């Protein structure tokens, strides 16, 4: 069958996303989440909602697209994979001058099929080693179906900008000519400018937007560069973008306050977390129903690395994503004073 | 005159210590501490008080020693600033200085002179000792072997290439038969110390496998944190940073208690005979293949005081049991 995501009962689907939940403690003896729990969308279910499966389970949309993939490739599959992190069984050191990137792209050259996972997992995925990594995050993933001339442009512009670490691949028996052979080997090209935006579609004719940034880039990568290409303004009132000093509590003690916590109760996942236990790389703007997902987080300071994040307008997800903001002020504080706290968090 | 640690009066002394406090907010308007408060001990005013000063004031024990070497040295008077950073393919600081007409010298942990990085985030031990020429000198012979620090900005003062502060200066090839080492010493005051050292093959516990082992003594490392404690739930789903571990200073004159992550955290006591020990290493579990070591070195009354820094405060509805298993957890690999 030709290269797709897959749903929650392992259908194909055009695209897919999820929110995967931090590990969150009751005490030393129980948990309230183990960091495997998730809500799940698609265009298909049409709506945001907490996951029965958990993401290691050897079921739901992350195993069932992967086992496609993994599981019994046919003679023309192959497969890039990628992380600044690489795995264990690649035995490899990591070369840190490479794109802060992670993902998937798979692709049958027989059917001219493709699919391509985003995910901030490090030392993740594995077409040999089973399971997941590491619980303690709040994540986001975006699994997207894609035709083989498309995953051809998206990594001919890898090459170029985001410059992924790219690990273990299969090649499938792919013409060394191809763009996604090129992926497969070393990266020496030199890029034009700072920054490349390009348009793509779902086969399913969903449009998205790959942003990315390459090593030259300096600036705010949502300000900066998403938010002008988009021609809308980020979302970025209530993100944490650096550091909050401990704040006095009224015993005389100065303790953590998170201040701006994620908020899933809404769609049936009954958890809320510090926003400093997310990798917060996703992103919504104030207008237009864009939702952002990839590579990059909120923080001011940056790595010099290449990047970037997929942009798609999506009315539902944005509403979904909009009502998850939560804010706790400190002891004696107001509402306006958390939120004049968070904002101090954007200035150097 | 000699190189001499000097106190908060500018007058010299065999050794000090300080702990300076975090940045830490009030409101909007105020800070509780800027992050330059501290509390000071010397064995001659023998209790742990706050200062007066900010530590980045021209005025107390830190400004007063620095400003003893580096504001006007004499023609034979050098010196060594160096780091942990890893060698040539945020990071603990000090300097050993030295007047070769004097045969004297000093060691600070922790701390440069400003003009070595000119411009309080995290609480800080500070320790500095009055040293001779000869003591310096088998000091520095330790860390070209083990410790291997990186040297920055240093000045010979006319060394002779044979010494072993001149081989501080130059490139460290050395590369020691053994994972660690340890070596006593004595101030000019005649105060024993200890300098426990493990070098980049080191990959056990620094603490409880190298220096409670040297010092025949366990380290008091039960509230610990040496890893990090997830969210913690509070009501209706909302789960929240508690911190469950503080440094407090309330006991000592210095108004503030702040969480041990806010905190580098380079210090730790014994469990019996009044051991205290700063150094290059925290308390995390996880750590990087790296030279580094720690002085120790005991004191009744300043390890009562480090001892009753410990604050507890358990998540809602937890118990104090409760809340130190929490901290224990994060003693897992
Ligand atoms: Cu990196
Ligand atoms: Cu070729
Ligand atoms: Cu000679």
């Amino acid at each position: 069958m030709a290269i797709s995501p897959r749903d929650e009962q392992n259908r194909s689907v055009d695209l897919w996303f999820a929110y995967k939940v931090p590990k969150l403690t009751k005490d030393a003896d129980s948990d309230s989440a183990s960091g495997y729990e998730y809500v799940y969308y698609d265009r298909q279910v049409g709506a945001v909602q907490k996951s029965p499966n958990l993401m290691n389970d050897p079921k739901g949309a992350l195993f069932y697209t992967l086992d496609s993939v993994f599981g019994d490739p046919g003679d023309t599959t192959g497969w890039i994979l990628y992380n600044d992190e690489m795995p264990a069984d690649a035995n490899r050191s990591n070369n840190a001058t490479l794109g802060h990137t992670k993902g998937v792209i798979a692709f049958d050259i027989a059917s001219s099929s493709a699919l391509w996972l985003l995910h901030s997992w490090p030392k993740y995925a594995s077409p040999s080693v089973p399971g997941v990594p590491t619980p303690l995050y709040g994540q986001t993933f975006l699994c997207l179906s894609l035709d083989l001339a498309t995953a051809g442009k998206l990594a001919a512009q890898m090459a170029l900008h985001q410059q992924p670490q790219v690990y273990l691949p299969r090649t499938g028996g792919l013409d060394h000519t191809s763009p996604l052979y090129a992926l497969t080997q070393p990266l020496n090209a030199s890029a034009p400018g700072d920054s490349d935006s390009l348009d793509f579609k779902t086969r399913g004719g969903v449009p998205f937007k790959v942003i990315a940034k390459n090593r030259k880039w300096g600036k705010d990568f949502w300000n900066d560069l998403v938010g002008p290409t988009l021609k809308a303004d980020m979302y970025v009132e209530t993100w944490i973008r650096g550091k909050i000093p401990p704040v006095l509590d009224s015993d005389g003690v100065h303790k953590t306050y998170d201040i701006k916590f994620i908020d899933l109760r809404k769609l049936g996942a009954p958890w809320a977390w510090p926003e400093t236990q997310d990798h917060a790389k996703w992103g919504i703007t104030t207008t237009d129903n864009w939702v952002c997902v990839g590579d990059i987080n909120r923080m001011v300071t940056q790595e010099k690395r290449g990047g970037g994040t997929i942009a798609f307008q999506d009315p539902k997800l944005w509403k979904a994503l909009c009502e998850t903001d939560l804010i706790i002020p400190p002891p004696g504080k107001t509402d306006a004073q958390a939120r004049a706290m968070i904002r101090k968090t954007h200035e150097p």
